[PDB]
């Protein structure tokens, strides 16, 4: 059985999630879209393939489709929209974070050293809501960013970390409430650099943890579910493996050709200088 205190938790936040999460996408516009030696290192974005499709609220589509890389440059057509859409999405994580009281009242130096440490976990946590395996899509509202398909299919995409990552975590069929308790114990992570506070935090997401194993145990016995609160928290350990690399990516990529904006730039620990 669940505790007052753990509904209470869950309640508060599944009401920071619902407030702060877009899930049709409406408020994201203005973005930009592609137009009409260390370079090596920056082939990272070969690992990715997304066409974009956006319906109009008019029953018009446009739809995109990336070129190949060959040469410079032209691999980077993407880069500013992308920036814009994990912008958009940044803001609607730190909103979240904001609105729970357990972060709140954490000193602001370890909010934000909690923000800078799980802004990408959160994204994409909240991302695979939106994800359909299926198709291989993820629908935000009127965008949709499909994989392209090519070599080998499935197998051949489940070997890139982070879609492996999205296709597993979408298997396990996750509640609305499991993915916000995901969402906090990735947030209140004692062990990210420069936590002050690192006993609270740490006291604080094992209560994180607690509440999801009972929210788990009291809402799926079916054998199918076994294990599942531990298969979760490894999926956690394996988001923030692949979040360590994917800013080293991103970094790589920014020291070439910038792209970050300022939101995460500040995110990213990039001073401006
Ligand atoms: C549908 C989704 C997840 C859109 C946001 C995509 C990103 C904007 C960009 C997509 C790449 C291309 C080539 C279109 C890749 C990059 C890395 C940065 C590069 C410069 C290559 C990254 O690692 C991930 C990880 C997830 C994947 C599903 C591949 C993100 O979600 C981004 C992100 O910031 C999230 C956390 C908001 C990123 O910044």
């Amino acid at each position: 059985g669940l505790t007052e205190e753990q509904r209470m938790m869950i309640r508060e936040l599944m009401d920071a999630q619902m407030k702060t999460f877009d899930t049709t996408f409406s408020h994201f516009k203005n973005f930009r879209l592609p137009g009409v030696k260390w370079s090596q290192v920056r082939k990272d974005l070969c690992s990715l393939k997304v066409s974009l499709q956006l319906r109009g609220e008019d029953g018009s589509v446009w739809n995109y489709k990336p070129p190949a890389d060959s040469g410079g440059k032209e691999i980077f057509s993407l880069l500013p929209h992308m920036a814009d859409m994990s912008t958009y999405m940044f803001k609607g994580i730190i909103s979240f974070a904001k609105v729970i009281s357990y972060f709140r009242d954490l000193p602001i130096e370890d909010q934000i050293s909690l923000l800078k440490g799980a802004a990408f976990e959160l994204c994409q946590l909240r991302f695979n809501t939106v994800f359909n395996a299926e198709t291989g899509t993820w629908e935000c509202g009127r965008l949709s960013y499909c994989l392209e398909d090519t070599a080998g299919g499935f197998q051949q995409l489940l070997l890139e970390p982070m879609l492996k990552f999205h296709y597993m975590l979408k298997k396990l069929q996750l509640h609305e409430e499991e993915y916000v308790l995901m969402q906090a114990i990735s947030l209140f992570s004692p062990d990210r650099p420069g936590v002050l506070q690192h006993r609270v935090v740490d006291q604080l997401q094992e209560q994180f943890a607690i509440t999801l194993k009972s929210y788990i145990e009291c809402n799926r016995p079916q054998p199918a579910h076994r294990f599942l609160f531990l298969k979760i928290m490894a999926m956690l350990t394996e988001l923030r493996s692949i979040n360590a690399q994917h800013t080293q990516r991103l970094l790589r990529i920014q020291d070439i050709h910038p792209f970050a904006t300022p939101l995460m730039q500040e995110l990213f620990g990039i001073t401006g200088s």
